[PDB]
């Protein structure tokens, strides 16, 4: 693909860990909280900021960024989708918006390499009983 652009899942999640400033924003749908459930990076530090991503509205969605980190300027995003959506979009983004550099995650969450795929830690919705249910 883009030898640069979204590497294997742990290549986020590792850089994540490693970067102490680095961050995730969860663009996957505000319903995918509810029926997947949300990425568990908080013994790296803190936990993810889930803004669905809209290319309908670019700035009606980075209303919400600018209050959420406090060094956008040197703060290293992650982007998460559920599967491609437009993750190296927003990764090309927010860096020429006043953060520093971005980068996305190749088969975001639930692609059959993505983040769940990877070993990578998981928050989900509470505890249910009916696999088939969904």
């Amino acid at each position: 693909g883009s030898s640069g652009s979204s590497g294997s899942a742990k290549n986020a999640y590792t850089k994540l860990g490693t970067d102490d400033n680095a961050q995730l924003l969860d663009i996957r749908a505000t319903a995918d909280f509810r029926q997947v459930g949300s990425p568990n990076i908080k013994g790296l530090g803190k936990k993810a900021v889930s803004t669905v991503y809209n290319g309908e509205d670019k700035p009606g969605f980075l209303k919400k960024l600018s209050l959420k980190f406090k060094d956008p300027e040197n703060t290293t995003l992650y982007i998460l989708d559920k599967f491609d959506g437009n993750s190296e979009l927003v990764a090309e983004l927010v860096a020429l918006n006043g953060f520093k550099s971005a980068y996305a995650i190749k088969d975001g969450a639930e692609g059959p390499r993505g983040w769940l795929n990877s070993s990578l830690p998981w928050i989900e919705p509470k505890k249910t009983s009916g696999p088939s249910s969904g």
